[PDB]
């Protein structure tokens, strides 16, 4: 499958793509305002994610740090990034269909639209000013709005027992971005698309 | 080598022992106030660490969450824990010697003494009330005092370029615990002991 990743933000972002135990395509790349990066994701991929990283510094060997979404200090991510990170998530070719979603489960750093570029289903987006309206206890110094599990580390926020309800914090994310997952057991906002669809992820979709 | 881990705190802690890519011995265990756990660490081990975890909830299968030092939600740690975590660190049988230290590089959660139980060298300790005196910007909600790299994610605090100096934050840790590492390039506080020594790690040494 093909994914086109577009940076429409006024600032540079460092895109990342991984499946958690391995990079997807090159795994990461610098994207100046307006640039696009096209990656290829193998069919059957399950559990892939794409996110942006902000304020990064990398050396010549692609080793460094980012204030949001850092994946172990590497430019080419092989693992998931440190919150807060708005997430585009997907599993492809699962019994004939593709499943996509946007998640605020790991917080939010950049607004994003995640849409198919082929026919068959609709896209989802979370483009509210979540960082500006972020509750003080969840604001991250480096930038971004963390989720409550990352900050408080409780079974309720983290849904560790498999049982948990929405929370004051959950509802904040859901009020601003209803189409994104706000906590582990939120009613699913996943989109079902035809198997082998293609997509585009755009950061800072409104402009 | 043998390590005896003793909880002298008035509260329960969940001890953890890992080398980062694998558990050391069982990797983790609940320690009530006063309990001791003896583990065996293979000679030649490099890069091992022991730390305490606070406020944990685990199910019957040893899966759960801790407010400080959580290692992926497992009782038996295979990887390192999430800061803040006071760290006992060691590399054994390295050209005939053992090297030990205590580090505040990943913050501090519980006071600790790390001493040999065999002859040949001295122990180190960090038992100041770092959490009570913690700078507001570094206090962690779940409990503990984070280090500045974890909070701010800058190249200076994280020493990402290999060049960095002490900081307002670094000096706070070093003022209260001079014998522990306060930042990446701190002047070493490592202790050199005879190869194959044995040790004891005590949490909440003063009582």
């Amino acid at each position: 499958a093909t994914f086109e990743i577009v940076n429409r933000c006024s600032y540079t972002v460092w895109a990342a793509a991984s499946k958690g135990d391995a990079a997807l395509d090159a795994g990461g790349r610098q994207l100046n305002s307006g640039e696009s990066w096209t990656i290829n994701v193998e069919p059957g991929t399950k559990g892939g994610k794409i996110w942006a990283r902000t304020d990064c510094y990398f050396d010549d060997s692609g080793s460094g740090i980012c204030k949001t979404g850092d994946c172990g200090g590497l430019l080419r991510c092989k693992r998931f990034g440190r919150p807060p990170t708005t997430l585009a998530e997907f599993s492809l070719n699962q019994y004939g269909k593709d499943y996509i979603d946007i998640s605020n489960i790991k917080g939010f750093n950049v607004p994003m639209d995640f849409s198919p570029t082929t026919r068959g289903c609709r896209g989802v987006r979370c483009a509210a000013d979540i960082v500006g309206q972020c509750p003080a206890k969840l604001k991250a110094p480096g930038g971004g709005c963390n989720d409550a599990c990352t900050v408080f580390q409780t079974s309720e926020y983290c849904c560790t027992t498999g049982k948990c309800g929405p929370t004051e914090y959950s509802r904040f994310f859901k009020r601003l971005c209803p189409d994104a997952f706000s906590y582990v057991l939120d009613k699913p906002t996943t989109v079902t698309c035809p198997g082998s669809s293609n997509y585009r992820v755009t950061f800072c979709p409104t402009a």
